[PDB]
């Protein structure tokens, strides 16, 4: 167990602040809920603060606070996350579009106050213009994936790699392959884990009152192996 772990009982408030450029089309996302880690389980809401997203917004589900996985009682021992709380951790990734771009990512994930913060900056480049991301072809609806996490002991904090199915509506799928990497903020000890996974499972839907662009997303997150 760790300290950061008992910031996480109860229901937590959660922000999600991203900016993003995309070939040029810059962009930003606003996110607000809730999340119950007891449960692994998060709601959240997502607006685009520029008016339309120039790219689907499954496709950004992935970079908008695996702190509120649910660690079963065997493996609390192996929750990096919430043990760098509440100082937080920097979480990168490089998101590669199998033949299309690439988004690079770098957040910071912290509480202010009472509420865990998610603040991310997003770089797309090699977009194709007619491709899948930037032609928004892909279909409204998430799968679920599993997350591979390794601890990362000379960082003081893990890496992960897993692949992002993004169902196409011509009925291909469009692979977006992760890559991951968390360090702490602070100076603290932190947990470095075993090898295991985050089983996550994703539900997307619109507000029918909503006209802004949004998204609305519950998810359940467990981790296991």
């Amino acid at each position: 167990a760790s300290k950061g772990e008992e910031l996480f009982t109860g229901v937590v408030p959660i922000l999600v602040e991203l900016d993003g450029d995309v070939n040029g089309h810059k962009f930003s996302v606003r996110g607000e809920g809730e999340g119950d880690a007891t449960n692994g389980k998060l709601t959240l809401k997502f607006i685009c603060t520029t008016g339309k997203l120039p790219v689907p917004g499954p496709t950004l589900v992935t970079t908008l606070v695996q702190c509120f996985s649910r660690y079963p009682d065997h493996m609390k021992q192996h929750d990096f996350f919430k043990s760098a709380m509440p100082e937080g951790y920097v979480q990168e990734r490089t998101i590669s579009f199998k033949d299309d771009g690439t988004y690079k990512t770098r957040a910071e994930v912290k509480f202010e106050g009472d509420t865990l913060v998610n603040r991310i900056e997003l770089k797309g480049i090699d977009f194709k213009e007619d491709g899948n991301i930037l032609g928004h072809k892909l279909e409204y609806n998430f799968n679920s994936h599993n997350v591979y996490i390794t601890a990362d002991k000379q960082k003081n904090g893990i890496k992960a790699n897993f692949k992002i199915r993004h169902n196409v509506e011509d009925g291909s799928v469009q692979l977006a392959d992760h890559y991951q990497q968390n360090t702490p903020i602070g100076d603290g000890p932190v947990l470095l884990p075993d090898n295991h996974y985050l089983s996550t499972q994703s539900a997307l839907s619109k507000d029918p009152n909503e006209k802004r662009d949004h998204m609305v997303l519950l998810e359940f997150v467990t981790a296991a192996g």
